[PDB]
């Protein structure tokens, strides 16, 4: 059986390995130390869920944080979600998503957001199957990012 | 018109909501505004705020709402969630002043990643952002914005 649960500091090694797997899957600077500090700190920057087979082994994860919508208020953003290849298509990713929804309601967040690459149609299809809307396709939203000098020029 | 851009205070939340509702009403989407003044107060002005807000003041005539995010690709990032200026005050550079200020906040915190979403009708904005060195990630990289809205979320959570 599989359980989705809050990460503990002891999971940081396993989580770092899985972050590296998802980064490679997506085709492109965090230490185990940074994870422990940022993900559990005071003051945590983000929150991690692990999928664990019941010794027990961690086979997937999600990372989310709290954001905001001006129409709806408190919102969660699901940043990373990943299940190891051997463990895909046995409901684990859907269970991680359901857990994020449960956490959302528990924390007074009516809705949750994510970003996904348009080549990743199997993921997009799952999110649509679970009730999500593609607002890029529906409304025309384009993500922009300024880095380094671009942000400096933006700041005039 | 003479305008200042300043940090919002808890007492500006009535005005922020009035502006959000004015936009929604303009778009014929009034029924979609579920946020409350009490939420803007609680979510913005307690110990761990969900957002930060700059207002444009002559009468508050505009706002920019942002928050920080942690991207597993680039680390700490500022994300501009929304900028609105009342139509009567459009053409006066107020929106440009707000975005400039948000960019300065990022830099002041020692963060140089800035992210936002822009609607595709807004060619003026898109052209300027590219000219400044920004990348359109949707066009460049195929990023799509997904949202599990209220009904979908409740269903997933087993209601
Ligand atoms: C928000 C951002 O992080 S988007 C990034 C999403 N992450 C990835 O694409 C990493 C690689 N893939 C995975 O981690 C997983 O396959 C996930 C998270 C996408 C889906 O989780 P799983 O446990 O495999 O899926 P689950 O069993 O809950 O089933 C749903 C669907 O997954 C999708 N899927 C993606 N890859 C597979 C796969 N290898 N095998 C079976 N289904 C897959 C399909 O849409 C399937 O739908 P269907 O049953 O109607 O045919």
């Amino acid at each position: 059986s599989v359980r989705i649960r809050e990460a503990k500091e002891g999971d940081c090694g396993d989580i770092l390995r899985l972050i590296r797997e998802l980064a490679e899957f997506e085709k492109l600077k965090i230490s185990e130390e940074a994870l422990r500090a940022d993900g559990f700190g005071d003051n945590p920057f983000y929150h991690c869920l692990v999928a664990e087979i019941l010794g027990p082994c961690v086979v997937g994860y999600g990372i989310y944080y709290f954001i905001y919508s001006t129409w709806k208020g408190r919102t969660i953003y699901l940043e990373d979600i990943y299940v190891m290849p051997e463990y895909r298509g046995q409901g684990i990713g859907s269970k991680i998503i359901k857990k994020v929804a449960e956490v959302a309601l528990d924390k007074g967040c009516s809705q949750f957001r994510l970003a996904v690459l348009d080549w990743n149609q199997r993921a997009m299809d799952l999110y649509k199957a679970l009730g999500a809307q593609d607002l890029t396709e529906a409304e025309g939203w384009h993500f922009f990012c300024f880095q380094g000098e671009a942000t400096r020029k933006l700041a005039g």
